[PDB]
């Protein structure tokens, strides 16, 4: 991997923002205003758009396609593959797209506020390019920026490693950034970082294993090509666990929830540069299994198994297999971001062992 030079100068902000914990007048409100939401056409982004009613003075929906029809057309056909009419409808009253194109681009208004979820699809150029497109913007509208990043930028270490901890005070530890994506993510990290060490109002939340709502309808378009729910298929298919793989950590973070915590942060004026917003309770996935087969699973060696794999041609199982044997698993801390959430009177839901039997059966179904 490659950092700046000032990495320390980062490290340091960071840090120190941490410590200030909550100031008075810092649950203070800020009104969210003209609001520049880019990734509109993905699974967050619907749920960030659902969030933000009655909050956001209107929504400008930065949206690349080749023209304003498409471009509507793909921001309507999400929004209502997860939302009933009458709600789209509703939202729609509050929406404005601009149209780009693959950014230096003008906006109708004076930006409040933008958030930066969802990226376009080395992709790792291209991606950080977006992100420094929207510091630019932030800069020239003075907005506060969001970005959002993910956990995984912070997840994985080396076996050798010791110092595994990762909390909203951490940039860069020896992490290891084997995929381009957290790269790009972490690259993203930097940049708004040094955005902020030069003055700007930026905010970073990273997010865990985005999953249906807690409360809509179980629908993610694209789930065919999610790597979680691959795996969950795969695993739910087959009639045991292996030894290395049933310990394997899952966290359930339901799009619904994390957008409203996202979007009730974006409004309070805590100091604090890096956020942790993700589910508190994650579960290991024989126990999940578990509470969801109804029967107990049989483990298997990692051997034997990765045997069974490989015959049911599980090429998907197997590479998260192999990430999981050659890494060591972080041991994420959120406690800060929590205390600043109970402060907003905003918490994590809790999950039923009917609202897990409904999720397997579904994700078996959108499968086979």
């Amino acid at each position: 991997v490659a950092l700046p030079d000032n990495l320390s100068e980062l490290q340091k902000i960071v840090m120190s923002r941490y410590n200030l914990g909550i100031l008075e007048d810092s649950l203070s409100h800020r009104p969210l205003g003209n609001t520049l939401l880019t990734g509109a056409t993905g699974f967050l982004g619907a749920y960030l758009i659902e969030a933000l009613q009655g909050y956001s003075h209107r929504i400008y929906c930065f949206i690349r396609a080749d023209n304003e029809e498409i471009a509507w057309y793909k921001l309507m056909t999400n929004l209502n593959d997860y939302f009933s009419e009458e709600t789209v409808e509703m939202m729609l009253s509050n929406i404005e797209v601009i149209v780009g194109d693959f950014d230096d681009v003008v906006l109708p208004e004076n930006m409040d506020t933008i958030i930066h979820a969802g990226a376009r699809t080395e992709f790792e150029k291209v991606n950080v390019q977006g992100t420094v497109d929207v510091i630019r913007l932030a800069q020239q509208h003075h907005a506060r920026l969001i970005y959002v990043s993910t956990i995984s930028v912070g997840t994985y270490f080396d076996i050798d490693t010791e110092d595994v901890t990762f909390s909203e005070a951490d940039v860069y530890k020896g992490q290891l950034l084997t995929s381009p994506y957290t790269r790009s993510k972490f690259y993203s990290e930097l940049k708004v970082l040094e955005a902020v060490n030069n003055g700007l109002d930026g905010r970073i939340v990273r997010v865990g294993n985005l999953t249906s709502p807690y409360n809509g309808r179980w629908h993610m378009r694209n789930i065919k090509t999610n790597r979680f729910s691959m795996v969950m298929n795969d695993l739910l298919q087959l009639d045991c666990i292996g030894v290395s793989m049933a310990e394997m950590p899952v966290d359930f973070s339901f799009v619904d929830t994390t957008a409203r915590q996202i979007v009730a942060l974006a409004q309070v004026n805590t100091p604090q540069i890096i956020y942790h917003v993700l589910s508190p309770n994650k579960m290991p996935v024989k126990s999940l299994l578990e509470c969801v087969k109804r029967k107990e699973i049989e483990l298997v060696s990692d051997e034997s198994f990765n045997e069974i794999l490989q015959k049911q041609d599980m090429y998907e199982t197997i590479g998260l297999t192999s990430v999981d044997r050659e890494q060591q698993l972080a041991m994420i801390d959120t406690t800060l971001t929590l205390k600043i959430m109970n402060h907003i009177s905003e918490k994590w839901p809790t999950i039923t062992n009917n609202w897990l039997y409904h999720w397997a059966q579904y994700i078996k179904t959108i499968f086979n």
